């Protein structure tokens, strides 16, 4: 059922950037998948967690913004149907640890996707599970949330992230 | 200058509930502690550190909303002098990992407190930073951001930071 939690990688590691490859077998390897990604998810106290991060270019996100199991999504292959309004949400992402920004987002969004086990299934979320849909989507994309800030905003970011990976490496 | 990367204390360690006591000796020794809080806030992806946090009874806390050495607070012995408004604000904290709800806080806060070298100073914060003074001189006074809510919330608080608390026993 379960294996290992994963390692998250972080920018600029080039499997961030790459376009995600649609899941096509459902079958008792994906499951594993599915279970530590969660697990990476929790572990790391983020409530999305795109399969990118750990290095599998596959279009598949976990999500859990409640933060309990009755409340677990999980979109594979997912598409925007629509989305509507504009939102400012304080965001940060597992990918590059430490940066925090206002990025500006759809303020609702509608998802259509395969759940955990193949069968299609919609979603229409406000507020933060639009926010996550939206960021988990991008990330399949080869898509960060700095990506959309202003120059200087990215620069400070990636200090930010540089002083991180030093102060990891300091640590026992 | 630099000593190590502090361990940082989760629910339920007594220690989070002490009233923390006012720092009364500025030597070296408390700026290596506040270099070795700065580290350990930056490591752990936060943007403020509370001294009990870290096991030290000290009303002492370091801040940097920005993530820049010309932005780095340090409040030591501070004191809420003033508040206008009441905002909800979506919040996590490094001692509750893997728990992020939304509290209503005020939206603005006027902060008499000593700097890092025991020179008096006031400042007053907007937005993210009164959100963090608040929320760092509630822990000086043994409070944490769950005891605000509803105890349907505070379930859910635990029982994500206990599933977190499982995982990191598995983690490599
Ligand atoms: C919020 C929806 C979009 C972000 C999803 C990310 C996780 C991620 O990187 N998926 O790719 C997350 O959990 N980020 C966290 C985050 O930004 N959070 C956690 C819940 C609320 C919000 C706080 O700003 C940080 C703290 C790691
Ligand atoms: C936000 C001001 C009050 C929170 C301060 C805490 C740090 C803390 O626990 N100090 O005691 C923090 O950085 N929390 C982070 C947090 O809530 N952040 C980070 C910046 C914005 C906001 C996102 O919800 C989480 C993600 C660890
Ligand atoms: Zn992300
Ligand atoms: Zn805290």
């Amino acid at each position: 059922h379960h294996m290992a939690i994963r390692k998250i990688l972080y920018l600029p590691d080039e499997r961030l950037r790459k376009i995600a490859k649609p899941v096509e077998t459902f079958d008792e390897s994906l499951q594993t998948l599915i279970n530590d990604m969660f697990d990476t998810m929790y572990d790391a106290r983020g409530v999305g967690l795109a399969a990118p991060q750990i290095g599998v270019s596959l279009r598949l996100s976990v999500i859990d913004i409640v933060g309990d199991k009755k409340e677990q999504i999980v979109i594979v292959n997912p598409e925007i149907v629509s989305s509507h309004g504009e939102k400012e949400f304080e965001e940060g992402c597992l990918s590059v640890p430490g940066a925090y920004d206002t990025v500006v987002r759809a303020e609702k969004v509608t998802v259509k996707a395969l759940d955990r086990f193949g069968k299609p299934f919609e979603i229409t979320g406000e507020g933060l599970l639009a926010e996550c849909l939206q960021h988990e989507i991008d990330h399949m994309n080869g898509k960060l949330f700095v990506d959309m800030l202003s120059p200087l905003k990215r620069m400070m970011a990636r200090r930010k992230l540089d002083k991180f990976k030093r102060l990891q490496a300091r640590k026992p």
